[PDB]
């Protein structure tokens, strides 16, 4: 318990109208940056509007590694996702653990010393590693989970690759955050900056989680890799919240509020690149353009990166990566597994790609003008 | 208590152990070796035809959907229209869905133009669209407000002589929906109309006992109830809910081939009661289809039974079924009508259907699945 931790817990269900004013202020950019970002966004969208096997990079990590070489020389990197989540039995959790373990050895050998920014990494889900992750007591879940995650982190340290903890349901944020803190203070993992953590901008706690993580990085000496996403579980969080009879939800209910929150949280991360490695995971060209200009003219590999999903982000990020474009790197989140393990991920991709509010749907909607696509969320909210 | 024995048998099955549910289903689903050989031949033909050849919505409005239906109706298909909408969260939403169904019935009834409930189009409704807290509110309140709304829609359907089907949703809603079916079937204001329909899900342990109740209800009500037999659209959600609820035994089967056996056993029950029910075999699985086609025997007339399929999924299969030169059996297409603002939840149920490794529509495209396996009789696997 700390002042920074208390700020997180107090924001859990803070009323939506009270969360927004500080995010709007932090998300407000100068006219000069807004004009530049509108110009860049227009160019990206005009290029775009000239453009489940699609979502899986390979059935095995050996296959996925072989298929990554082409895009790696173009300037992309990878984070591999061994598909599987919500273990319901001990045997399932054990299988998922072994898949992560064998993936780290293969990825680490493939990395061949390229390090955590130039070379590939791995993403894991805590719900794959504990048989009753959502339905068991937090103190117990962390107690059996910690040895398994630390063991994987130690393997990632051995090869100097990134290891990212994906973000799942809102009611498991606090548990996963406690695990991150223990790992960052663990002396056995010293000198390795590959530990990564996802934060979801549709959550009311997002800016306070970031404050805690930025301070944790600074006092632990770990340059925590922070993947900023908007959030993949919105419809499930709304349904759970309505069932709980709550007046105030843990997530925003208007898409524009999530967009403002993302920009505000990006500004927070870009002000802290000394101690964290921001990873801006988005397929929205307006979001990308805003962050590109917010980051300033100074750039080096390891300052920050963008990220996208395999099979979704390549049309946009082909206009970003490389010296003929914006010369900024992008890490591709690469699912690996069978069609069976793919289903839950696929469903989330459908809720993303099929929603009228999604950038990837609007970009192909003849009713949606380019002027609307480059609107600054602060000016519209 | 009225129908005590039949009602007690439904309750007893609700969470009966899976191993105990199966032996009676396996026996009733066992067919002779000759029929199995003939069904294997038909299924092989259908799959060889299949493997040798927004997608889910028929139109944004009922007018557009009705216009788009003419081509397949000319071929021998019929339609059941689904105004996309379910799980109303506000009383205003329920009233909106009611008015959507009401106006659709007028439009479908005009288009039917007196063709009747078997040759002409009908409508499908979801009770969760018509009550704002359908899953959460006490049965007394849900029944007392829902029953006048569904009766009013049924009266309009009667006035145009079209079918009106109550879709099946989550397992904990079965009891209420069945009580409503009974009250409507005994309501004299609906006399002379056989268009009331009801879905039963074969992945549920209660399915054969629900069918017993429905067949007896048809006998005592004088209504020929339309019964759509489906396997079930909510499997992943039912498993998750039962886990959360702390149940030791689930209300649905957990082995996919058990659902297949349940379906064939229940088809056998329905096919022996066609005097008082109209069976509607909703499936995209060519092996299931072939099994029922041969189970039903050589005598057929339109109105005895029909097959059904979902728009954008089943037409390639049933193009090999409808029509004199094929199997000469009718198929009713379930036709969603709406926009993105109501389409996602149906898409998700369709993706969970289409994306699952155990689904026929996935296996037909799987290179590791032989035609031998696709035509295998699931009853032999469990016998
Ligand atoms: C690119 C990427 C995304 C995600 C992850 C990694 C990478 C590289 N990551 C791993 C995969 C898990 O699914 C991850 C994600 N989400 C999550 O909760 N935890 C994780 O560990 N990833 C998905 C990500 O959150 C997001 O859903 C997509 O990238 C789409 O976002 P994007 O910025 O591309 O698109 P926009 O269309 O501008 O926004 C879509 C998002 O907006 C939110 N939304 C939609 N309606 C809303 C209403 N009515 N109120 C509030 N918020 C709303 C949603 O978050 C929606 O996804
Ligand atoms: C054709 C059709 C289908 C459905 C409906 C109408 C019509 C005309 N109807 C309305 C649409 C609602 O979503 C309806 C359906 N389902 C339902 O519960 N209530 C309804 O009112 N419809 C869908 C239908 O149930 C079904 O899901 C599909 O047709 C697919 O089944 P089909 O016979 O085509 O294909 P198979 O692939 O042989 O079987 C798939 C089914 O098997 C079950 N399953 C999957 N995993 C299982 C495990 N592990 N154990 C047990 N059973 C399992 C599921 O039922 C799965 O759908």
């Amino acid at each position: 318990q700390s002042t920074l931790r208390r700020a997180i817990t107090a924001a859990y269900r803070r009323p939506e109208t009270e969360c927004l004013p500080p995010l709007v202020e932090a998300a407000t950019q100068s006219k000069e940056i807004r004009d530049a970002a509108a110009s860049t966004a227009r160019k990206l969208i005009e290029a775009l509007r000239g453009k489940g096997e699609q979502f899986v990079t390979g059935e095995t990590i050996r296959e996925a590694l072989k298929r990554s070489k082409e895009l790696e020389e173009k300037g992309f990197s990878y984070s591999y996702d061994m598909l599987g989540e919500a273990a319901t039995t001990a045997a399932d959790a054990e299988r998922y653990y072994r898949d992560y373990e064998s993936a780290i050895h293969a990825i680490g050998k493939a990395s061949a010393g390229r390090g955590i920014y130039e070379g590939p990494g791995i993403s894991i889900k805590l719900s794959a590693l504990h048989p009753r992750y959502s339905r068991a007591q937090a103190a117990r879940v962390m107690g059996e989970l910690l040895p398994r995650v630390k063991a994987l982190a130690l393997l990632a340290k051995n090869y100097d690759i990134g290891l990212n903890i994906d973000a799942e349901e809102a009611d498991r944020l606090e548990l996963s955050l406690d695990l991150l803190e223990v790992l960052c203070l663990d002396g056995d993992l010293s000198g390795w900056n590959g530990m990564g953590f996802v934060v979801q901008a549709y959550g009311k706690r997002c800016p306070f989680v970031l404050d805690f993580i930025i301070d944790l990085a600074r006092r632990s000496g770990r340059r925590i890799m922070v993947r900023l996403v908007k959030g993949a579980y919105w419809d499930a969080e709304i349904k759970r919240a309505q069932l709980d009879g709550l007046a105030d939800f843990p997530v925003f209910t208007r898409k524009i509020h999530t967009d403002v929150s993302y920009i505000a949280c990006a500004a927070k991360l870009l002000a802290a690149t000394d101690v964290v490695f921001p990873q801006f995971a988005t397929h929205n060209a307006q979001t990308l353009a805003a962050i590109y200009h917010m980051a300033g003219k100074d750039f080096h590999v390891g300052k920050y990166e963008f990220q996208c999903l395999h099979g979704m982000g390549e049309p946009l990020y082909e206009e970003v990566v490389g010296r003929g474009k914006l010369d900024r790197p992008c890490r591709i989140y690469a699912p690996v597994g069978t069609h069976e393990t793919l289903l839950a991920y696929l469903v989330r991709r459908l809720l993303e790609n099929g929603a009228n509010s999604s950038f990837v749907h609007r970009i192909n909607d003849p009713k949606v003008s380019i002027d609307e696509l480059i609107a600054d969320p602060v000016e519209v909210v």
